[PDB]
């Protein structure tokens, strides 16, 4: 923490590795000075959880979350928020906790923090243990971390794989989707496990579970790797996940590209959640495959130049990405600007209608309405959606029972079963 940290025209990539305490130490420590010389500052967590833990954690200090000098919110939320009417404060620095988040919501706000400090109306601060280009699976950590390769199983063994059901401790298991938890979470718990999952939709509320001391297993996704801690004492990580990615054939939809190997900055984040407390010495991190940075084409990238090119600085100036990021869209920097209604419907169908950016803009660049649910069963004869190989059907508030078949297809509007009730309930128009 020098005096150039807080000088505005700057953008610090703060990088510490796994447990060096960016959120315990460094945060209050950076705040408290931040205070003292009277910056207006704005403080990003990934999460909710994260920050309303990071509130109690700044006690004394002068903040207000979501008369007080420093706000506090989730990427999620700033960048919603940047994408209202309503202009934001223009903050003299910004500081960013876990900067590596690649959500279209965080890509979006680095690129606007990155604007302001380019503008030199702010000094901005990106903290995290994977800054852009990070290429080691294997970051040091506070404690000894035994890294053993090993076959993990992906479905659900039915007779053997005893390594992973006799563990002494806690077990935090990554798992590439609901439908790989799910099986995975049953066959523990017959194996009587008391299990956790998380997912996107799920840390908010059933995150806090982890906290008490009952559970063996925690089986989660990808959020895990954004701010989430356990007092677990063995990773498993089969390092596979699912991308979104646009298709351009036949008509331009979202597929969920079928399991497919971690970014290498992930296996990091992974293993990260061990090695923490220099008090353990066997902390272990059993894995399967190799990383690749294998993402171009993630629907994310576009989907951010969506959110942020319908992004106003208080100026007429559309923000750009972050540098080391730019190379990721193609487009020109007005390309998805939207006008005043559609952008609010792009809006609404965001933060009301719970639904994927990519799904958002098309159906708002179409003209419709956000109470217009006629696109939800006027697609082609391919977007029918069928549950179990059996059509599915919506009984809308009009008493009528269509078919769910939207004109424009995303996978991750079906492709689990929060997803899906939570669509339906749109098609329904009970949102």
């Amino acid at each position: 923490i020098e005096d150039d940290i807080f000088r505005k025209k700057r953008l610090t990539i703060m990088d510490l590795h796994p447990g060096a305490g960016k959120t315990k130490r460094y945060l209050p420590a950076i705040v408290r000075e931040a205070i003292k010389r009277g910056l207006r500052t704005l403080i990003l967590a990934p999460t909710r959880v994260v920050a309303a833990e990071m509130e109690e954690a700044l006690r004394g200090l002068p903040i207000r979350y979501q008369r007080e000098i420093v706000d506090l919110m989730c990427h999620a939320t700033f960048t919603m928020r940047l994408l209202s009417p309503i202009r934001v404060p223009n903050y003299n620095l910004i500081i960013m906790d876990e900067a590596h988040f690649t959500d279209p919501a965080s890509i979006a706000a680095r690129g606007y923090i990155s604007t302001r400090v380019e503008m030199g109306e702010a000094a901005g601060i990106f903290m995290t243990a994977t800054p852009p280009g990070s290429r080691d699976p294997f970051p040091q950590s506070n404690a000894p971390i035994m890294d053993e390769e090993r076959e993990i199983p992906e479905r659900s063994w039915n007779s053997g794989h005893e390594w992973v059901t006799d563990f002494k401790g806690k077990t935090v298991w990554f798992v590439p989707s609901i439908k790989a938890g799910n099986d995975i979470a049953a066959c523990l718990r017959k194996n009587g496990k008391k299990v956790i999952q998380l997912s996107r939709k799920t840390f908010d509320s059933e995150y806090i579970k982890t906290r008490t001391n009952d559970w063996d297993f925690v089986v989660t996704t990808d959020i895990s790797e954004m701010g989430a801690n356990f007092k677990a004492e063995r990773v498993i990580d089969p390092r596979r996940c699912m991308k979104p990615v646009i298709l351009t054939d036949g008509e331009e939809r979202v597929i969920l590209a079928g399991p497919m190997p971690v970014t290498h900055s992930s296996a990091a984040q992974r293993r990260g959640r061990v090695g923490r407390n220099p008090k353990n010495e066997n902390d272990q991190y059993i894995y399967m495959g190799e990383p690749l940075e294998n993402d171009e084409d993630c629907a994310h990238w576009k989907e951010a130049k969506m959110l942020l090119d319908n992004i106003n600085t208080p100026e007429g100036i559309i923000p750009s990405m972050f540098e080391p990021e730019r190379e990721k869209v193609d487009a020109i920097d007005g390309e998805y600007r939207l006008r005043g209604e559609a952008r609010k419907t792009f809006v609404d169908l965001m933060r009301r209608g719970d639904l994927p950016v990519w799904l958002a803009y098309r159906v708002a660049a179409e003209g419709i309405n956000y109470a217009d649910r006629r696109w939800c069963f006027d697609g082609v004869k391919n977007n029918q959606i069928l549950e179990e190989n059996v059509e599915v059907e919506i009984w809308t508030k009009e008493g009528e029972r269509k078919k769910l078949k939207p004109r424009w297809l995303d996978a991750r509007i079906y492709s689990d079963p929060l997803a899906l009730k939570e669509f339906k309930e749109f098609a329904a128009g009970r949102k």
